[PDB]
C-alpha cells in the first residue's frame, strides 16, 4: 500500500500550487494519508488551490501569530478528524521574513520589529504548533519543519538565515518535548525551490542583481550536488518530508535531513 | 507492495543473527527485496545464519582486503541475479578494528599495522565496494554504509572512531563517483547495538572496567535520546537503511542519517 | 610590551566583578589596551565596579534596545577617545533571557514577547553594535562576542540556546560587513561561568531544580574537558577574547573559538 | 616582550623556504622562542634552509614512519635543549599523500598501500609524535598540527582530504592524553598556501586541468573569505600556530582554529 496509508496528517503552509506544502500534501495524499490543512489570511484563495489536490481535505484558519488560533487549534482539528482520533503527522511549512530583513536591503538596516516578526513566524511558531498539536498526536507520530541550511552565511538571505539558525535550535528542544509523547521532531533542509516568490526575484522583481544572485546560488547548488539540483522540482523535497512522516525513520529526532542533491557535502 | 518491492539489493556483513546486516537483510526481504548476500570467511558457518532469514538469497564470499574477491565481485553478482540484471542497492555493513586500537589498550599503544588493517576494512573498503559494484548498479540506486558518530572523541572506541571519521570522508567522495551513475551514497550513523563484539565486552572479555564503560555509554545514550535507545533492538537501524535504499530519500547523497534515538542532538 | 599595547578597545557588559566583561577589561588593561566601557541601567553600580579595574576608563550608557543610545554611540565614543582616534576592538559581552525562557519554566510556556526581548539583547544587538561602531573602527580591528555552544539542546538554557544559535548566524553576517572595513568578527564560546544569574550562594536568577541541573552540567563539563573546567575562573575566557582582539589570529573571521576546556570535542 | 618569550618549541616539517613550518619557525623565533627542528630524508638540504632562519636551532632527523627515530626522539631533544629542560610546544607540520591518492588519478584507483602510507604520515604520526614528546613536555604546553578543512569533499585532494578527516579525529584523542600532562592539542586549518608543490601544480606539472582546479579553488577561497585570502602569504597561518603555542588560548584543546580568511563560514 501507500507509505502513509491510514495516517492522519496536518499540513500547514499552502498559499499557491508552487508552495512546498502543496507538493507535500499531494505526495502524502498519493501515499494514502488523510490530511487536515491549515491556511493563513487568503482562505478563499487557499481553498481554490487545495481543491486541485488529489483528494478532499478540511481547511482550517491558522495565523501562528494569533494566540486564539493556536489555543483553539487542537479543538478544531479533533472536530475535523472526528472525536477519538489523533494526528500521526504535523507538517510546518511556514516561513516569512520582511523585505527589510531578506533581499536587497543592507543587513544592518533591518529594524528589529521586522526581524522579530520573521523569527516569530519562521522559528518560534515551530514550538507554538508543537505545543498546540502534541496533546492530539499519537505515539510514533512525526512533526516535520522546513529548513534552508544556515550553517554558512550567504548573500540576500540575511535575517531569514538567522531565523533558520534559530529554527534548527527550536527543533532540538521541540524533540525533547515530543519524545514525552513518542513523537519525533525533524527538519528537511531543502535546496532552493522555484516558488512564485523565487520566480519573481529571478525575473527581476527586486532588480537585476538580486535575480543574478539567485541564479548564481542555483547554478552552484546543481554543480556541487553529486546527483544535481532541479529548483523547478519540489517532488524530491515532498518525498523526503513523507519519509520522515512514515515509520521508516523511527530512530531520528531533533535532526536535519538534507534534501539538497547532496550539495552541502561538497565544497566545489 | 513493500518499501523495496522489485529491488535487487546486495547486503554485506552478516556473521551472526545479531549483526546489523542480518536485520537489514530481514527488513529488506520483508519489504519485497531480492537479495545477494556477501560473507567474509566462514561461508558454511554464515549460510546457517542466513538460512534463518524470511527468504532464500545467494551467499557470495567477499574479503574486502582480497583484490581477487573485489575484481570478480561484479561478475559473481551478475551470475547470481541473472545476466541483463543490475543492483538497485548495496549495503556495506563491514567493520573491524583490532583490540590494540579499540578497547582497554591505551590510544598511543596501537601499532600502525593494526590501525591500517582496521582503516582498510572499516573505511577504504566502502570505496572498494563502490568501485566494484557501481558498474552493475542501476540509475536511482543507493549505496548505504554503517557509521558510529566520530565527531567527538569517546573512551574505548579510540581508533575505530578515527576509522569512522575516515569512512565519513570516503562516503562524500564515493557520492561524487556514484552521482555519475545516478546512484546515491549515504551512511546510517547508528547508536550502540548489542552485536558480537559489544556483547563480548559487556560480558567481561576485556575485564570489569571495560564492560562498565559500555554499559555507562548505553545508559547515557538512552538518557540523551528524546525517544530513547534500545541497544538490544537493531530494527530502527535496519528500517533507516531501507528508507535510504528506497526512493523516498531521492535528493540525499554524500550524507549521514542518524538512527540514534536523537542522542547526538542532545548534550544532556 | 603587552599583547594589546596601544589598542583602543570598547568593552560592554560589566555589571559585577564576576562579569566575563570585567575580566576581559582587566586582562586587556594588563596587556596595554586603552578602554572605553559601556554599561546598562545600574550605571552607579557599574562605575563603582569599573573603579576596581587596574586603570581608569570612560563609562558610557548603552541600552542596546534603545535606538537613540545606538545612534549617539559612535559620537560619544569618539568624544571619549579623542577626535581623530578610532577603535581597534569591540567586545560584545551582552546577554539576557527572561526567566520564562531560561530555567525550570516549560519550553512551550515562554511567551514570544519574552523570547523576542532575549533574542534582541542576546543576538540582534551584536549586529546593532557592529553597525554603530564599524564606522569608527580601524583596519585590522576586531569585534568579539560571547557565545554558549547551542549546537546540541540541553536542560535549563532553553531559549537562551535558541538566542545563541541566532547569535552564531548574526556573527557570520557581521563578518561580511566588517570585512569591508578590514575588521574581523568572531565569537568566544565559553564553558559555564558563575556570573550574576548563574550565582548559587549570593544573588542569581538560578534556584531550586534549575540549580541542581547546573551543578550536573558543571561536573559534566570538567569531566569532558581534557584540561578541565573551572566555572569559578573567567581568566581563560578573558585571555581568549584578548587573543582575538590581538593581531595573532589575523585570518579568522565569522568564526567561533571555544574556550571550554575542550568539552565540546568529547562525548564522554 | 615576544609572544613565545622563553618558550622551548619543537618544529617539524621544514623541507623548503616555502614550507608552512619555515614560516612557523621564523615567526616563533621572532617572538622569542628557542626552537629544536626536525627534518626528514634530505637533512643536509634542510640545514641549508634553516640556516636562513633569524636564529640558530638544532636540527634532528625524524622519519615519523621509523620506529627507532620516535623511540630515541625525546632522548635526542633533551640532549639538544639541555638536561632538566622540557618542551613548552610541539609543531606537527608533516603531510604526505602519493600521487595515486591526490591529484589527477581517479579516487577509486588509489591502491590501499599508498593511502595507508599517506594516512600514516599525515594522521597517525600526530599521535606517534605526541606519544614520544608528551613525557618531555611541561604543564601549560601546546601541540599544534596542520589541517586542510575536510568536512566537505573537493576535487583533486581525494585521499589527502580522507587523511585530514582522520587527523581531526586523532587530534581529539591526542587532547585526551595531553590533558593528563596539562598540555593542549589543536589543529590549525589553513586555506591553500603556495608552497613549491602548489606552485608546480598551478604551473602545469600534472597538466592544465589540474592547474585550473587549484586556481579556481584559490579564487573561490579569496571570494568567500570576508577578509580575503592570499595563498602567497603564510604569515597569517604562522601567526595562528604561534597564538596556539602561546598562553593566550589556554582553555582550547582537541579543537580546530581556522586560519582561512573566514572562507569556511561563507557559502558564497
Ligand atoms: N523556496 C525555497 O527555496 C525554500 C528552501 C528551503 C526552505 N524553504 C522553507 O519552506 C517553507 C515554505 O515556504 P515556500 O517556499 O513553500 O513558500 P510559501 O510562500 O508558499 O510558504 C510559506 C507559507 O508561510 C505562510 N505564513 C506566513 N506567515 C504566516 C502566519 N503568520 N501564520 C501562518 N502561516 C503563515 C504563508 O501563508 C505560506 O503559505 C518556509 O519555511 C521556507 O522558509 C523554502
Ligand atoms: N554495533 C554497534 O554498536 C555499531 C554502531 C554503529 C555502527 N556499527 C557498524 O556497523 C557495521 C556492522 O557491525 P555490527 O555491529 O553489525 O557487527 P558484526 O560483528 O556483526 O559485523 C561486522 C562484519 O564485518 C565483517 N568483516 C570484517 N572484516 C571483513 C573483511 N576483511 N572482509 C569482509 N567482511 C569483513 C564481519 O564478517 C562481520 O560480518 C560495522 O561497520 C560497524 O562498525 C556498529
Ligand atoms: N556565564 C556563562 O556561563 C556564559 C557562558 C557562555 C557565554 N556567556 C555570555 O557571556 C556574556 C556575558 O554574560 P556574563 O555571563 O558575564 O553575565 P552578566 O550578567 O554579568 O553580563 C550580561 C550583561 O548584559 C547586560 N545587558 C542586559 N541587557 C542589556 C541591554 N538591554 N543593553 C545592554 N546591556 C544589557 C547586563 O547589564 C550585563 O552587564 C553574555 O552574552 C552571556 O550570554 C556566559
Ligand atoms: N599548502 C597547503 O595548501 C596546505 C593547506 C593546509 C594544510 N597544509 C598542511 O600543512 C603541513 C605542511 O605542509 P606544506 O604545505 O608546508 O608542505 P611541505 O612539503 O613543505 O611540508 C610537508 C612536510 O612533511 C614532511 N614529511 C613527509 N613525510 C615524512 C616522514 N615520513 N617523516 C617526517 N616528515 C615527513 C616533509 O619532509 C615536509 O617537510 C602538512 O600537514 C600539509 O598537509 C598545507
Ligand atoms: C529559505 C526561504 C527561501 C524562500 N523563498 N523562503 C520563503 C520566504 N519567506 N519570506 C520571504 N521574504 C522575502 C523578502 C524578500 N524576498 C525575495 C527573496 C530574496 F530577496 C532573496 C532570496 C529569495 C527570495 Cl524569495 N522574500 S521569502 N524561505
Ligand atoms: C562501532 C562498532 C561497534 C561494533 N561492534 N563494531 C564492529 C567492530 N569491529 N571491530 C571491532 N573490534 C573490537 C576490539 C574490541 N572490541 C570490543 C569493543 C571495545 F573494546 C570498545 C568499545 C566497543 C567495543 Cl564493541 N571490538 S568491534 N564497530
Ligand atoms: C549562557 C548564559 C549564562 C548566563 N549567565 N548568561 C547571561 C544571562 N542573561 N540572562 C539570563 N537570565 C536568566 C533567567 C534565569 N537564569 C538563571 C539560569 C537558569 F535558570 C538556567 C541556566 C542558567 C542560568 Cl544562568 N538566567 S542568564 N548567558
Ligand atoms: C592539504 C595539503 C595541500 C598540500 N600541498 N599538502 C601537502 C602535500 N602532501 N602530499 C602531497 N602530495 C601530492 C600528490 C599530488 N600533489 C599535487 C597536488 C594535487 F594533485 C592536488 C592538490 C594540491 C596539490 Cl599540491 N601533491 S601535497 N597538503
Amino acid at each position: 500500500a501507500g507509505l502513509l496509508d491510514g495516517k492522519r496528517i496536518l499540513v500547514s503552509g499552502i498559499i499557491t500550487d508552487s508552495s512546498i506544502a502543496f507538493h507535500i500534501a499531494r505526495v502524502a495524499q498519493e501515499q494514502g494519508a488523510q490530511l487536515v490543512l491549515t491556511g493563513f489570511d487568503r482562505l478563499r484563495l487557499i481553498q481554490r488551490i487545495t481543491d486541485r489536490l488529489p483528494a478532499k481535505a478540511p481547511l482550517l484558519e491558522l495565523d501562528v501569530q494569533n494566540e486564539e488560533h493556536l489555543a483553539s487549534l487542537a479543538g478544531r482539528v479533533t472536530e475535523a478528524i472526528g472525536a477519538g482520533n489523533k494526528l500521526d503527522g504535523v507538517v510546518h511549512s511556514i516561513g516569512f521574513m520582511p523585505q527589510t530583513g531578506m533581499g536587497i536591503n543592507p543587513f544592518f538596516d533591518a529594524p528589529y520589529a521586522d526581524v522579530s516578526k520573521g523569527i516569530h513566524i519562521s522559528a518560534y511558531s515551530y514550538a507554538s504548533m508543537a505545543k498546540a498539536l502534541l496533546p492530539i498526536m499519537n505515539p510514533g507520530g512525526s512533526i516535520v519543519g522546513m529548513d534552508f541550511d544556515p550553517s554558512r552565511a550567504m548573500p540576500a538571505y540575511n535575517w531569514m538565515t538567522v531565523a533558520k539558525s534559530a529554527l534548527e535550535s527550536v527543533n532540538r528542544f521541540v524533540a525533547r518535548e515530543a519524545g514525552k509523547y513518542g513523537v519525533r521532531s525533524n527538519l528537511v533542509a531543502a535546496g532552493p525551490i522555484r516558488t512564485l516568490a523565487m520566480s519573481a526575484i529571478v525575473g527581476g522583481a527586486l532588480g537585476e542583481e538580486a535575480g543574478a544572485q539567485i541564479q548564481l546560488l542555483e547554478e552552484g547548488w546543481d554543480q556541487r550536488a553529486p546527483i544535481g539540483w532541479n529548483m523547478k522540482d519540489a517532488t524530491p523535497v515532498a518525498k523526503t518530508v513523507c519519509a520522515l512522516l512514515s515509520d521508516w525513520l523511527p530512530a531520528t529526532t531533533g535532526d536535519i535531513i538534507y534534501a539538497d542533491g547532496g550539495a552541502h557535502t561538497q565544497l566545489l
